């Protein structure tokens, strides 16, 4: 784990009712960034807290693997997924790409509930109120008009309440459906390995308004794989491409971005747009050796 | 073409008390999508409306310049500059290009009052609530707490109420000056004229969060020249790059964009970011012929 260090700080200030349980928990080997149900019921026996409170105090462990090198401004954020399940994330900035390459707390936390199979998002507990672009982003979901947002001591609201009237799908003609499950039925007999697990990511994406299913498949040093959906949202800026959600499971598992080796984009032929000249401009940035495999299909 | 048949089309519907001298405006050689104050109150005096119905009454006119071949969903905005003079906007989108390239008629009606000289916006007008990416981006102007929403047939709203608890400059450590007098003051003895003219642009430009000061000017067949400036914003994505800027100034003069010939960016040496490779994959899209001259400052 490349955030063990910052992580290690956020521990050192946790109350120490839990903090012996959650040292145990987070700074394991195979920490994956979450919590489980039953993992989380410990803590609140432990802490004795009640649910939001103890939400709250553990915002640094998320915040721990923000990746904020342009604004040095660090963002966590948990979701607890409709199954009970906790998802942390951070936000993440890259130094010489164009702004739209940034992925906010929010985004990152969602992007990692989903890709481990979350159907819905239950509620979301944060640093800093969520800017519009997260509102908006979570305007896609499921579970829109159910989730509840929480900031610390203040009382939990509904995303209607932090976005009235709100733009949507519902305005584009097209149910709120990020996160329902999907199988688009691509094939390829491609034999590159690294372009079929793209593939598979390119299989669950939610792209109603482009049609440009796809996704992104990034190779480690340590041989793991990391796989990366389109999010795509009905405001088009805060869609989601598949490289920042490859690079968010990366991140929340604890890689380096130093230590990815190749990365493999596959998108739709028939797609309104395309994430290629991107996903180049960005891997650039990280570092110009990765090579990118690619197909359209 | 299909913009002059949507202009020609909203004209019809418009009130006979007020269309004979709306069509004269709009139809002249030299409209511009603006009103002046002294236009606009003479139409308000042959219409026998109230003030904020017919705004709501011209947004067909804006609606009108949208170009959305990947949505056809058709965006128009009306801001009144706080000098009185109405600035029309819609939005644009380019196939094959990522989402982020998108511009919301907000944004497009925001840039093209700041880009004419307009120090703060007075009130916005348009037919949909706006998204969670145009909310933020207006937090970020100097009249954000002072300027009105106004949607068709409701009072008129503050961004606060569209916007609770908003995240924006203050959040880090900044004053909200987006349309405040600008000059930066940088030179160059580049002796091409088409960066001079982008310089001048980047001399205005918006950018405390990453310092990349930039602009872009666009040269048509005609010899015609647009500016942009990049309007950087606190949220990082709804940050609007200078091309897009400058696509919008010229779209709102009727410039066709199959018809640039030439396109310039200059921006700074030490900025955080760079939009280089966007620029030249979004003029891409547009046209693979148009040559982008650069200058890092
Ligand atoms: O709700 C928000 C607002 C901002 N940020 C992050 O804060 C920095 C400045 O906006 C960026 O890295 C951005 O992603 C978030 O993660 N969430
Ligand atoms: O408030 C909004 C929401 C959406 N759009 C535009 O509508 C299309 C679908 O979101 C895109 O081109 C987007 O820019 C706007 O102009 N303003
Ligand atoms: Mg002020
Ligand atoms: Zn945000
Ligand atoms: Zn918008």
């Amino acid at each position: 784990n490349a955030m063990r260090n910052r992580i290690e700080q956020a521990l050192q200030q946790m109350p120490a009712s839990f903090a012996p349980y959650l040292r145990e928990l987070v700074l394991a080997k195979d920490f994956d960034a979450t919590f489980s149900a039953e993992q989380y019921q410990q803590l609140l026996t432990l802490s004795g807290l009640e649910d939001a409170d103890l939400r709250v105090a553990l915002l640094p462990i998320a915040a721990a693997y923000s990746y904020a090198p342009i604004s040095e401004f660090y963002v966590g954020a948990i979701v607890r997924g409709i199954s009970g399940r906790l998802y942390l994330g951070a936000n993440m900035e890259f130094t010489g790409a164009q702004l739209g390459q940034t992925v906010h707390a929010e985004q990152c936390a969602i992007s990692h509930a989903w890709m481990k199979g979350e159907k819905g998002v239950a509620d979301i507990t944060i640093n800093f109120s969520p800017c519009g672009h997260c509102r908006q982003f979570m305007n896609e979901l499921t579970t829109a008009s159910s989730l509840k947002i929480q900031l610390p001591k203040r009382a939990a609201k509904t995303l209607q309440e932090y976005l009235p009237e709100s733009f949507g799908p519902a305005d584009l003609g097209i149910d709120s459906g990020l996160m329902s499950p999907v199988n688009h039925g691509k094939t390829s007999d491609d034999d590159e390995e690294l372009i079929q697990q793209a593939l598979r990511a390119m299989n669950i994406s939610h792209s109603p308004y482009t049609q440009n299913f796809s996704g992104v498949a990034l190779k480690m040093r340590s041989g793991a794989i990391y796989l990366g959906a389109y999010a795509e949202n009905a405001a088009f800026n805060p869609s989601l491409p598949p490289l920042q959600v490859a690079l968010a499971q990366a991140m929340m598992m604890g890689e380096s971005f130093e230590d990815i080796e190749a990365a493999a984009l596959v998108e739709s032929a028939t797609g309104k747009i395309s994430h290629l000249a991107d996903t180049q401009a960005t891997l650039e940035v990280i570092n110009p050796d990765i090579p990118l495999s690619y197909l359209s299909l």
